[PDB]
This record gives C-alpha cells, structure tokens and sequence, in this order.
C-alpha cells in the first residue's frame, strides 16, 4: 500500500494545477471561490452543495490535505462538475470549463502515471 509524502504530491500535482491557472480567459471563473452576492447569482449555494475552486485546491496541497493522488483529482472534478451543473450551455463559464477540462485530462495522465 503506497504511501504519498506531502512533498512528493505537492511536487507532483501542483504542476497540472498551474497548468489549468495559466488558461486565460478560461480560468478566470475558478481561480476563487464562486461569490455569489459580488457577481448576483444569489441561487448558487441552492444548486452548488460543495463549492470547489482553484485558490482551495492549491491551499489543499499546500496544507498537505491529500493522502493520495485521486482526492486531488476528485476536486478538480467536483470544481468542473459544478460549473458545468450551475451554468447554462451557452454561458462562457461553461465553455471555459470545457476548455479546463480537456488541459487537465492531458496533464493528469502522464502524471499518475508516474506516481504509480
Ligand atoms: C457570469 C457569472 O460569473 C460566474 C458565474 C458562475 C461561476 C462559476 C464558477 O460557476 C463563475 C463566475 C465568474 C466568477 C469570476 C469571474 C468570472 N468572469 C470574469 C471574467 C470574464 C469571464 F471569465 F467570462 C467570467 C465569472
């Protein structure tokens, strides 16, 4: 049974995070918490139960909150999930998410599998 230093997922897993911060535009919506009052979305805690985003991610390695690598991945799939759940089709923050999700499929991989 594998145990992961917080040193080693931190230098591991914190590249393929950078890597989705360094979107832009399409990281914009994510690099901090959804503030529903600032942007007049006031339903959003009535949709969205478990609020992700890149700024708790990176504290969460910082703070070596994840003892294995799928609990990083979990995040960064619970932030897209809501985004893609709250958010309309059409809206820019959907399509963003989009684009957020194919770069980290492509970071992630190669990745884990060096972790193994
Ligand atoms: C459109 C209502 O704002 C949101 C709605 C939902 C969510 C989530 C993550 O579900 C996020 C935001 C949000 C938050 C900060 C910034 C931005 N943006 C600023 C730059 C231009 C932009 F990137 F297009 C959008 C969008």
């Amino acid at each position: 049974k594998k145990i992961f230093k917080p040193e080693e997922l931190r230098q591991a897993l914190m590249p393929t995070l950078e890597a989705l911060y360094r979107q832009d535009p399409e990281s914009l919506p994510f690099r901090q918490p959804v503030d529903p009052q600032l942007l007049g979305i006031p339903d959003y805690f009535d949709i969205v139960k478990n609020p992700m985003d890149l700024s708790t991610i990176k504290r969460k390695l910082d703070t070596g909150q994840y003892q294995e690598p799928w609990q990083y991945v979990d995040d960064v799939w619970l932030m897209f999930n809501n985004a893609w759940l709250y958010n309309r089709k059409t809206s820019r923050v959907y399509k963003f998410c989009s684009k957020l999700a194919e770069v980290f499929e492509q970071e992630i991989d190669p990745v884990m599998q060096s972790l193994g």
